């Protein structure tokens, strides 16, 4: 309730960034392994694949449910699809390609439609997707995860690609360790500090750079919790 | 005795019918508190919604995958995808609409591949997704079951709503308590004991019974596990 729980998500696509195809889904599944085995606080794993038109026999666009564990989410994917979501009091799932600017517009209406609909909405905490990347050499790392996007929107009809592939990455997570953690527990912020967090570590190649960046992690929150006042 | 595991699912499709618009929606809310606010059998919640061409420009049919929680799972959609969570040794979601025939004829095609692939699969819970209507009076329920799917059907394009959907009721729980119970229990056989459920108490609109089958199901189950202990 200050106490930030943490789960992983992975996109579903065929041949992200370059790996074939085959090879994406056993660094999927390595990503999963620790899950299991070597952490801890990676409670849930998600699957993004929104980029799918979801409509009925009447055109008619489906509410893009998001489940975790027991709870029940709803993707703010407008102003229209998270005004409604005021209205039961449902937390947000926050898109991973969003500007962290746009994206910010859309918890706004979520806090006047809330207002709206006299619904108290103080508990109900959001959870924020974001594409992981971290590489002691600052470039490689974002120069990395231009790829696993670059392949991302042959799909998805881009007019960002145009002028906007860079500032998804700057809204995304990239870097060292310290100026990832020190970025994000600094968004968490602008984000009224009401978010939880679903981060994919799938841009990252070197498997063990990925496995070391995630069992780091676990070793800080499950102690953070500890040390002070959580778990 | 191994501790079976429940969770709940969800169907997702837009003026139901019979169930107004956000007559469904509010009912869907009051499952939700009953696992959250009075439960603890129900550890997981899905929102199936199948009836999908997860396709793209390039006509790709997409992976369908389901996650429960921090566990991955592969839809039995076809006998291909089995075969292919065969290699992962991944575990298998079976759907609440395919024939128990084909959620049979399927199961035995995992096994096929799986036992040719060296993967070792003993340890390995599927999980079976079932709608569910309880009332002494054992007729009601099929006739508002009959009405829930009747009230989907169209879509999917089943092989038997010009027969007649019988199969698909005669393959979900309808008719009693005390009966229904002891019968899921008998499906649980006819998969070497290994095999979860997804329970969708949705066909039942009398909201009290909802929650009474619900808390009736839960006390039960977590009493069952004090007993024997595996909590
Ligand atoms: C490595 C690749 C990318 C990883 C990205 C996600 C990583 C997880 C983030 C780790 C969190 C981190 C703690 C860790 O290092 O152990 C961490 C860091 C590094 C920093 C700089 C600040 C953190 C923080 N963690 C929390 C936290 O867990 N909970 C919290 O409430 N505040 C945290 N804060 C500050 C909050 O803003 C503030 O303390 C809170 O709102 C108190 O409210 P008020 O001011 O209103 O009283
Ligand atoms: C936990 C499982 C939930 C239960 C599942 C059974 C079905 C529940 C249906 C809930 C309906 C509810 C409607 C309510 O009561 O008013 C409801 C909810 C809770 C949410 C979150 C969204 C709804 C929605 N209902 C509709 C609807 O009825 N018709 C529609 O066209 N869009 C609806 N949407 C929105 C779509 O997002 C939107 O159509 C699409 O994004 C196109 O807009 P744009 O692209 O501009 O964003
Ligand atoms: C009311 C709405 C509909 C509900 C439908 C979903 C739930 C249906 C209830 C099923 C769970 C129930 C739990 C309970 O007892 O409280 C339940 C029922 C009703 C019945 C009849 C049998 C249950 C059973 N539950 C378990 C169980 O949790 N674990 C188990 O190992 N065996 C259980 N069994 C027996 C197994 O079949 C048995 O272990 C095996 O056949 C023998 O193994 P071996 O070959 O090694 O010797
Ligand atoms: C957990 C994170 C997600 C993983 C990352 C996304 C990338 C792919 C992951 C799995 C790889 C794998 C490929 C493999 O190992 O060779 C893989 C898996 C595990 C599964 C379950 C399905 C795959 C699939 N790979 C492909 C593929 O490369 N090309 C394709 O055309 N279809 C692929 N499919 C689709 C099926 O083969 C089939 O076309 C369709 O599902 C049949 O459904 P229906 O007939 O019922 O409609």
């Amino acid at each position: 309730m200050n106490k930030w729980n943490y789960g992983v998500f992975f996109v579903n696509f065929y041949n992200k960034g370059q790996q074939e195809p085959s090879k994406t889904m056993n660094n999927a599944l390595e990503t999963l392994r620790i899950i299991d085995e070597d952490t801890s606080i990676y409670d849930v794993i998600n699957i993004d694949d929104h980029y799918l038109v979801k409509k009925d026999s009447e055109d008619k666009k489906l509410a893009p449910f998001i489940t975790l564990g027991e709870k029940l989410y709803v993707l703010a994917t407008s102003e229209n699809t998270v005004d409604i979501a005021a209205k039961y009091a449902l937390p947000l799932v926050f898109k991973w390609d969003d500007i962290n600017e746009e994206r910010l517009k859309l918890l706004s209406f979520y806090n006047a439609s809330a207002s709206k609909y006299n619904k108290n909405i103080d508990l109900v905490r959001h959870q924020l997707m974001l594409h992981v990347n971290v590489n002691e050499a600052e470039t490689v790392a974002k120069e990395e995860l231009k790829l696993y996007i670059e392949n991302y929107v042959a799909c998805t009809q881009p007019s960002n690609f145009n002028g906007s592939i860079d500032s998804i990455i700057q809204s995304n997570v990239t870097g060292s360790y310290k100026d990832c953690l020190s970025y994000v527990a600094n968004l968490a912020g602008k984000f009224d500090n009401t978010v939880d967090f679903l981060l994919c570590f799938e841009s990252m190649q070197d498997q063990n750079k990925k496995k070391s960046v995630m069992i780091d992690l676990n070793n800080q929150v499950i102690k953070f919790r500890q040390d002070n006042n959580l778990i």
